[PDB]
């Protein structure tokens, strides 16, 4: 399950960066702590208004890297922390993932990351 | 040259996110906005502590990606902004590039990343 800390981060606020497998290299696109929406104990879900490469990227490599972070959470080892979380995605545009996040009227799908792994790293 | 809103967004805290291609799909790793240290026009220097495995990507394959952003500096449609950068890596333990970052006891290197693109991503 994800840990005390990280729902502190999702308190704060901050740039949330998102890597995914393209077909000549990584690609990297963001979103907000705060749009992150948490469900059971690993499911991660992100409002999508563009992520088009992204979302043809995942379709082909479902295999996801996030992390994020507040310079106001305490780490391990002094002040500031953040996260590298592993898992797999998925992109819906219906059903109790997609709304989860329909506040955003601008989503036209939501990025549905299963956790797989949350490592502290700062 | 990078533009005013990008050296906005480095006056304001927030989480860099850094990637790379690894051997068996992307790697990401952080660091924090006001860590980063602009050199010229295109060079962006990033204290290095760890970054071993990002290291060994930079070695293989020279691409990185680099994501920041804040709510407190207007984007395009309201507040909030931030960027994607593409450019090249290397990493140096001397000269006027390690010297650049070398305020920070802690760092083994110096990483510099050489900006083709600068995007504003919102
Ligand atoms: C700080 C920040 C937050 C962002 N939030 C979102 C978001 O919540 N959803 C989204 O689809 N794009 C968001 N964007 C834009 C994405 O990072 C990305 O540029 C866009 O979705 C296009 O993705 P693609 O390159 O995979 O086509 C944000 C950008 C920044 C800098
Ligand atoms: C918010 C934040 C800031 C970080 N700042 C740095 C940094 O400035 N330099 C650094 O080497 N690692 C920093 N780290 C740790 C790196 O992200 C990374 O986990 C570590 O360097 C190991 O890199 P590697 O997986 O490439 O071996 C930071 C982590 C977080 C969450
Ligand atoms: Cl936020
Ligand atoms: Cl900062």
């Amino acid at each position: 399950m994800l840990p005390g800390t990280f729902f502190e981060v999702l308190k704060n606020k901050g740039v949330v960066a998102i890597a995914t497998q393209g077909e000549d290299g990584p690609h990297l696109v963001n979103t907000w702590n705060s749009y992150l929406k948490v469900l059971d104990g690993n499911r991660i879900v992100v409002p999508v208004g563009g992520m088009h490469k992204t979302e043809a990227n995942v379709a082909r490599d479902e295999r996801v890297l996030m992390t994020l972070g507040s310079r106001k959470v305490a780490g391990r080892n002094g002040p500031g922390t953040g996260f590298l979380i592993r898992g797999s995605a998925a992109f819906r545009t219906d059903g109790p993932e997609f709304e989860a996040i329909a506040r955003f009227k601008w989503a036209r799908a939501a990025l549905v990351i299963t956790v797989v792994s949350a490592e502290q790293t700062l």
